[PDB]
């Protein structure tokens, strides 16, 4: 059972409480869409994870490489090059838009994001940074800088010139023109503010494609184009954070791909390492050599370390081979249209929204004042678990609760159907 | 051969240049103390890596956790614990001084000191750190703001509130009282400019007990415990960032053992993930409480991840077991007496400091004016690689070049004189 | 003659220039609503020198206190008090409204928005700052970090904390709501983004009831009992700077009795000293008590001098006995008028705003598009100026230029006639 | 009587604190080194009211030149030339150093160090500015951010970029080389930290000759022209702040002439003004010109106003005419040794610093330990006023408690005896 007491008992005497509550169960395997307790029931893994396990768990493939390089190639001196190191790098340069180049492979999102940061800054020999009012770019210095659906309170002032513009979200539009939600006239009228409070050190814009955390939020039909056009007109970079719609996820290799908008610096990280600390930052030629020119750092333990590389060049051939990104659409549509069947047995549900594998599913007391649905967000999550599907509410201020749905690119659709079984279970056992 | 000219020419054009330059040798494989290139040659790691693989290089021990835990409980949502998070919770609380009780469990040095100044900021609601000019926590925000040895010029204003004091060095001292190096006088003199610049919010000191970067320079006899009292008379935590000299290789578990002070915050990182990205904070219950009820925030992606844990686990039994620890001290007291040894055969060496298996040798032009030897440190650690020996020289201004000399605990007593007889012959080779 | 070529000839060697050009001309003497240059040609002065001889040049009653004190009690210790300080503070309490209780009297605008700046952050523990971001408050650090109207680029970071929100312009409007320009909405926009952007440190907002520097811009129907709302439910003081709408220009007393809004501290300057460097702030004695508890300081050399004191309390007087205030709004209603038929005349007119003898003349190319008039409004102002007429045009972006019209309120009838002639004649003869 | 209770109610209804306590007298009148009290008691002004009227209280000939303009040319637009104010600009150019060509005339010291520090920031493009631990420039933000002698304390971050380095004290020496206090060893010290801290970013440091507020610390033989070689070498300005030394007052009419140290940017306040609001910044014609082409601004109300500028001239010309510097000198002498021969009768006078007619004297406990005598230093300064002789304590961290002297230029023999006995009486009347 999950009720080892002296688990229980370590847990409450030597964790450190980092956000959250603790899921009651001890979690002993995983497998594919499945996570299991230590009674040896199986969870539904409709999150992969911490939405990263692209390949679902203990992916024999990814098992595979892993004990292959741990025992032969592990870890180096950072100026010690190997061929996992460089074929992953000539690997995303190779599909990744024309214009992005060269790659720098580190550990995790918020040290790609920092890193990107960091080159933006150097290169401009700027420093401010603009993101959106419902970000998430990492719990360190700069990306938590740049970090505004939570966190920037109680722990000092923000790093210097930090903005923030508020997201295109067409549920709840705020910005009209002529009877009309015309969210570029509100990018138009969010740039003019900040052009009036720079100090006239605009270094870059920070932006995530699908804002997750956010409440997955999609960034509008032309908005893209539009943000890069701000960007272009004052010299700033366009750093795109991948980090959850990257690999595959949306339904294409990469989200900016569907707009056709290319970065000036691309950071990806939890799908590219499929649950294992890899993360990287794609920049274009021009911009790295001249970061050289001026010495750019970033220099790390375990920067070009060739074992997370192998891991990741395996993760993009199964992907690749296994055209995982197809099956995203074909099961994002079965996914989607379940979701709007439920939304039309249930008034609770206000919106449905995301792409191909990275849905959002927003619960609202009334689907006319939309307003927000308070606590039933939190039984559903929890009717869920028992049920035997794991899911993840995000609340914001102003919004419905949103359930983040995201299964593995491996999901089955037998898996879909299920967890659409369990969720319809959970909504009217917690109704 | 090293000479793939594809290789070569994929690194020059989809690498990001991020320090210092490649080594021009294709690494294929590593095992124990050594690393081979290309052609086979093997090339003995003095440095274990980014100075990280304590157990050396695939141990097979450590191969072993991470088969056995690739192909059964890989990654999890950030809320579910698992069995290694929480065994390896509690071993840290049971082998680290009583006052250190809670640990969390993350991935990098950088993130593992940002972790800890966060902390340090909600619990004192203050904001300003204190570092040593010499400094090297990380690249990210706040460990990057509070990092003085390098990397502060042409990326923009550091976080608000940061400062350093010279850190004690006795090789080269600068502040004297009474024909003497005063060096508890140079820490009140630091402190009471702090003082006097404070806007009141003096958040904590962070330090690294031997500053690695900053040229293998070890606090001297009592400083450790005067620094201490600083902050306990402002209000301030210390942080201790024992990401080079935790996990024995000072010759104890813990640097902070030997002088028997007891920081607030211990964070650890390299040696702990032996080569792998694990890291971790560890404190006190009542610092964790407080957190808690405050707020507390630090959610990754792979915070709390089973995999890692589990290896950080296996390689504190490993090092527990076969009493590396010790072994630190008998090998590096062997590896001490013979750099003593090229100082007596060479004027260059002008100093041989550090401890147990962390170990620097300052490179001068003269004994006496200890006028540092420019090019010189560069030739030798050219000649070392020829000669077949990695070696790592550090460069900061106003100090002679020094080597940080650093080989696993599991070195051997055949390693450790094959790397002395290698570094003599560099350095004849090289004058 | 102005052309006294050992005058230029010194000018241009021995002065630092400052902001704009200086006038072609040498004044020698000044008096009522006219200044004189060397040829003995008389100037109407429409902006009463920098906005701030509300009795106009070299008052009788003026020129005597000036006397009386210069002979008797000039400067002092800090820690002295005298006659003429105690009375203008009391004056001052008993002029404004119920809830400003306490003044502090101090020599510039800048400084007083300093000194207000500085209490609300000792008072609240806080230190962001919210203003409009067409706002002018002074060109010291605290102020100029709150000033968007100009000098933000080319000077360093600005202070931590710095928000503008836009201003409501009903002119120019970009908010609407129902096809309607909805500037109490704009308002609640605004704040969201704030509260997003926010560290969880709002000290104040800090505004100015019309907006000079930013084109006469007077804050719409029950703006401010809404601004005054949002900083109330944030805990956030309101400051009001009232250095060019205090002491009768508006047509009231201060610009705050108009909205019956009362401000937590109010500062004044220009018009109070009526040409000599006097400034105040004023706060209620609840804010003050507390400040105090806390140790406020804002001790500088002429802090509570008698002279400018003495001053300040004659032009209270002869403000109060000669009706000066009621004449603000006979004169500013002729003068109104007459700029109406201007823009009868003339389609250049695109609007006149304003309060009292606050009012501004914004030129347009075309009044559909309201396209700005680059250059007329500067060959207009040169025009003036040949025809005897001294204006000022404020330039800001993506408006027209405006003309900021601000005559003595002791101008005569005759007087706002010449003006009123002069105007046309420049306006014709530069089309 | 200084006791009428409707003042005193008024003054402690209707004043905001501001620092210190009120004195509990009512000053009526003043004329020459005397204030009088409103029973008609003389107080002798050794202070010069808050160091400024260096030519005493109500001067004839200011009284005059005052009247003179109050009715004839007062204050005007600011972009409107009149004669005192180019005869003053260059009347300053004329009599300080070659090296100083053009002036700016603002109204307060405070403003006057914005003026430097935004000029400095401009020309240099960067930010960050060094002072002295124990510095006082002015309450204004970028003034208080260089001020660490006090008023660091509950009001936000400082502006950022702000560092202060400790400033040569001989009377109690802190870096010793060679059992000798080395002040230029403790510079060099102190400049490498800078260093290390630095963004790459140093612009300017700011410096008082004799620092007042500080405990009158003279800076010691060959100080300053070392100070400017740190500053030249780094590509930083040297801004000297003589609000308190300038005008005559330490014997010579510039401090920075003693050490034949010309800074790149002088500013001159308190005595140049003469109890008025009256201040100035002088700097190179190169470095006016670049701030020109870089669009410098500083556009104030009271910017170069008539009156004030009338009033400096005078100033300026009274004290040439009547050769009060070297009257300094004299009168100086004539203290010093008065002083000195106090310290003989009393052991509680440690130290008798300073020069010309800026005197300092540290009160002292035992004049071994030189242990500061807290207490004593006030019953002194009370029993002085009693005894009719306003006096000045300044007490510092670390240091006894300072008596600052500075009685006007044109004070007497007598005047000076006068001062002398009431301190003999009131320090044997407070042991
Ligand atoms: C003492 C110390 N703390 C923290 C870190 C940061 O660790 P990460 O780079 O994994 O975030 C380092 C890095 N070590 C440097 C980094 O590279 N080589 C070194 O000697 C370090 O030496
Ligand atoms: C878009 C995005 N960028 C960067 C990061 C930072 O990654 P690390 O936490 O590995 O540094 C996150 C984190 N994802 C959050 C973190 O936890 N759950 C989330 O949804 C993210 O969502
Ligand atoms: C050296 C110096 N510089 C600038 C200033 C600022 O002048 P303002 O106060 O007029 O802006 C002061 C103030 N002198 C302090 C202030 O009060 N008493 C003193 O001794 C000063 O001593
Ligand atoms: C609204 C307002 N507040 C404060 C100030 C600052 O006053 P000082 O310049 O005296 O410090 C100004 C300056 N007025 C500007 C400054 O010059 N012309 C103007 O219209 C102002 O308009
Ligand atoms: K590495
Ligand atoms: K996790
Ligand atoms: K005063
Ligand atoms: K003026
Ligand atoms: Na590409
Ligand atoms: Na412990
Ligand atoms: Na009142
Ligand atoms: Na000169």
């Amino acid at each position: 059972l999950n009720d080892d007491a002296t688990f229980w008992r370590n847990a409450r005497q030597h964790l450190v409480r980092y956000g959250g509550t603790f899921e009651p169960m001890i979690i002993e395997r995983a497998k594919g869409s499945f996570v299991y307790d230590a009674d040896g029931r199986a969870i539904l893994d409709f999150t992969s994870g911490q939405m990263s396990a692209v390949l679902g768990h203990c992916h024999p493939e990814i098992v595979s490489v892993i004990g292959e390089y741990a025992g032969k190639l592990d870890h180096l001196f950072s100026g010690m090059l190997s061929r996992p190191v460089v074929d992953l790098a000539t690997r995303l340069a190779n599909i990744t838009p024309p214009g992005l180049d060269r790659a720098l492979l580190l550990s995790t999102g918020a040290e790609s994001n920092e890193a990107a940061i960091r080159m933006a800054k150097l290169v401009t020999g700027k420093y401010e940074i603009v993101g959106f009012a419902q970000s998430w770019h990492g719990m360190t210095g700069a990306a938590a800088s740049a970090t505004y659906s939570a966190g920037r309170k109680g722990v000092g002032p923000a790093a210097v010139g930090s903005f923030a513009i508020p997201a295109p979200f067409t549920y709840r539009p705020r910005f009209e023109r002529n009877g009309a939600y015309d969210y570029l006239a509100e990018l138009d009228y969010a740039f003019d503010l900040i052009d009036r409070q720079s100090s006239g050190n605009l270094a870059a814009f920070i932006a995530e494609p699908i804002l997750s955390s956010g409440g997955i939020i999609e960034l509008p039909d032309g908005y893209m184009a539009a943000l890069k056009r701000k960007c272009e007109a004052r010299g700033m970079l366009l750093i795109l954070d991948e980090a959850q719609t990257g690999v595959g996820r949306t339904g294409t290799m990469f989200a900016c791909q569907r707009d056709g908008v290319t970065p000036d610096i691309l950071t990806l990280s939890k799908t590219l390492g499929a649950g294992l600390p890899l993360a990287a930052i794609v920049t274009s030629a021009a911009i790295e050599e001249r970061a050289h020119e001026l010495g750019y750092l970033f220099y790390t333990t375990h920067v070009s370390d060739p074992l997370p590389a192998a891991v990741g060049l395996r993760v993009l051939d199964v992907v690749q081979r296994d055209g995982l990104v197809a099956r995203a659409n074909v099961m994002g549509d079965r996914l989607r249209r379940g979701l709007l069947d439920l939304m039309e047995r249930f008034d609770c549900i206000g919106d449905v929204r995301g792409r191909g594998l990275l849905l959002g599913v927003e619960i609202v007391k009334d689907r006319r004042t939309k307003e927000p649905a308070d606590g039933l967000g939190a039984k559903i999550t929890r009717e869920c678990m028992n049920l035997g599907l794991s899911m993840n509410i995000v609340q914001l201020p102003g919004m419905g609760g949103v359930f983040r749905i995201a299964p593995p690119l491996t999901v089955s659709e037998d898996e879909i159907d299920l967890g659409l079984s369990l969720l319809g279970q959970a909504i009217e056992r917690a109704l």
